[PDB]
């Protein structure tokens, strides 16, 4: 009814521990969100394209040429870690645990309050918000994944991360096809390189509506909403890193020197001289069996060419690379391709009482030793005769196409059968938790931005709208826009998602890596003064484990 | 890299059976989940297919 509740909040995450090792753990989420009423009811399609930025040669990579359709829903997004885990949750997962699984997800909308806005005539402005008892909320949930998907974390456009601060939903919009060629170019290229946008194909053409797709269910202040159980079929999730490069795989050259005192200025010895040695080399044509080439089961990790900008239809798109950069731990300042760098704001993690656009932003350096030090790789001839000679071996110092600041690893790739490599690590607390897979044939064999990867669906994303509240006027065969009421809601939503976590064994004499509260990062955690809070990055694959 | 520093040692991990001349120790038998290995060369490069 009007005068009664229709839902609880809760925003408790519980672990409930089962035999063998193994924890439940649920993490409800509870937020009250704030919905203004569409600028229009219509669906639009924009097109953006920033000719003036990529007029200027050596800009293509800003292009922000696309077509899109704006649509009058909004979208209440709740895949991102912070929605779910604060920081002594996550304390507790990343600590205590070695591998996650993602079990279910459901969601409810409950407790809709819908107020119009009136404004009266008098000369110094006042307005009075009054209750609308009869007006109703739309509210579709697409769970045959009929709609494009949308994830919010990409755009930093999730629900807030602090469940006594309220949250709105992101306005709706996907993309719509376009065709577009960008020619790139350079500061003193002369002409005008093609800067084109050419139109939409038809045979591509995709106009999406939630109301001819979707059941809308209307809620009244007296009215609830309640999605189901949504199972997930992803694969675990390991909280440990592996540290083993292809150096340090399988048996270790036997040392027939030891050192004899402490320090580091005494070493030990293999003794047997290097083209003497025994063991087995993938170098058919050399004696020499070193660290360096001696063979190992496979290759860890894999060379990718970096900020490489590939073009397509739509236009050019950076090469996505699924590690990060190596020596970046010693020097943050070396964080390069393959390290997700998140840019939020107020609601996600920004210091809450703060002023200006200027949003907050980290570079997330993982734990896992799978990357590649450019800097350090060469090539030279079959032949091997060392020392090598400089017309024998392609430095990265070496200049590629006359270019005295591209060498041959920027346009290197050494994937192949013999790769090995990890998913990405979950980053809280911005990171998105799950992602639909490609509708490809074949499919990607990771994705870059969520940990868990939907096999066969996961759940149907989650629309919401105010139903028009229309004054007396209204005339259909009108060309100007609606004559609406001024209305807006506010109601409750609560989640619950459900994971499955292994407790981790200690293995080692020595103790692993953990995270913990110290002097330094001691006021990240707790409110200031005025109110303000702030949630910083936390990695995820802490403890060690061994690949071989 | 002290979050990859790993010590193990064989004594907090593995029983150790201490023998004597009259002792004996017997491992059991472990089962294998490999694949089958071809003895067997494939000869057809791109330009004998087909």
């Amino acid at each position: 009814g009007v005068g009664i509740s229709t839902g609880t909040f809760n925003n408790q995450t519980e672990f409930k521990f089962l035999e063998n090792g193994w924890v439940y753990i649920t993490a409800n989420s509870s937020r009250l969100v704030h919905l203004n009423m569409p600028e229009s009811e219509n669906y639009r399609r924009v097109v953006v394209n920033n000719l003036d930025k990529t007029a200027v040669n050596g800009n293509m990579a800003l292009d922000d040429t696309h077509a899109e359709i704006v649509t009058p829903w909004s979208l209440v997004d709740a895949n991102a870690w912070g929605v779910w885990f604060n920081p002594g949750d996550w304390q507790l997962i990343v600590n205590t645990m070695s591998e996650l699984h993602l079990v279910s997800f459901e969601q409810e909308i409950f407790n809709v309050v819908l107020k119009t806005v009136s404004e009266s005539a008098t000369q110094p402005p006042t307005k009075v918000y009054n209750n609308d008892l009869t007006a109703s909320l739309m509210v579709a949930l697409d769970s045959n994944n009929t709609m494009p998907f949308t994830p919010a974390a990409m755009r930093s456009e999730t629900l807030g991360f602090y469940p006594w601060k309220p949250t709105i939903p992101t306005p709706w919009r996907y993309y719509f096809q376009w065709d577009r060629t960008l020619i790139p170019s350079h500061t003193g290229t002369s002409g005008t390189p093609t800067n084109i946008y050419h139109g939409t194909d038809p045979d591509d053409v995709q106009f999406y509506t939630i109301e001819n797709s979707v059941p809308v269910h209307l809620l009244r202040t007296g009215d609830e909403f309640a999605t189901g159980t949504f199972f997930f079929d992803c694969k675990p999730c390991r909280l440990t890193h592996t540290w083993q490069t292809n150096r340090a795989l399988g048996l270790p050259p036997f040392l027939n020197s030891l050192p004899q005192s402490e320090g580091g200025t005494n070493f030990g010895y293999i003794g047997v001289q290097q083209d003497k040695r025994r063991g087995v080399t993938q170098m058919g044509n050399t004696n020499y069996i070193t660290e360096a080439t001696i063979m190992r089961p496979a290759e860890v990790g894999y060379s990718a060419p970096y900020y490489s900008f590939e073009a397509s239809t739509q236009g050019p798109f950076k090469t996505p690379i699924a590690a990060g950069r190596g020596g970046a731990q010693t020097d943050e300042n070396q964080a390069a391709d393959g390290d997700p760098r998140y840019a939020f704001g107020r609601q996600h993690g920004q210091k809450t009482t703060t002023t200006g656009e200027t949003p907050e932003r980290f570079t997330y350096i993982a734990h896992q030793d799978t990357g590649r030090y450019p800097e350090g790789d060469w090539i030279q001839n079959i032949n091997f005769n060392l020392p090598v000679t400089d017309d024998n071996v392609l430095l990265p110092t070496d200049p590629i196409g006359g270019k005295t600041g591209i060498n041959y690893t920027n346009i290197f790739n050494t994937y192949g059968p013999l790769t090995a490599l990890n998913n990405v690590p979950p980053v809280y607390p911005n990171g998105q938790i799950w992602d639909k897979e490609f509708d490809t044939d074949l499919k990607p064999r990771l994705h870059v931005n969520a940990p868990f990867v939907c096999q066969n669906n996961c759940p149907g994303q989650l629309f919401v709208k105010v139903a028009p509240n229309l004054t007396n006027q209204y005339d259909p065969d009108a060309s100007a826009n609606m004559s609406r009421i001024v209305t807006y809601s506010d109601f409750w939503w609560k989640g619950k998602l459900v994971f499955k976590a292994k407790l981790r064994a200690s293995h080692t004499w020595n103790p692993i890596q953990q995270m913990s509260i110290n002097v330094d990062n001691q006021f990240n955690y707790v409110p200031s003064n005025i109110g303000g809070m702030k949630i910083v990055y936390e990695k995820s694959q802490l403890a060690p484990r061994k690949l071989y």
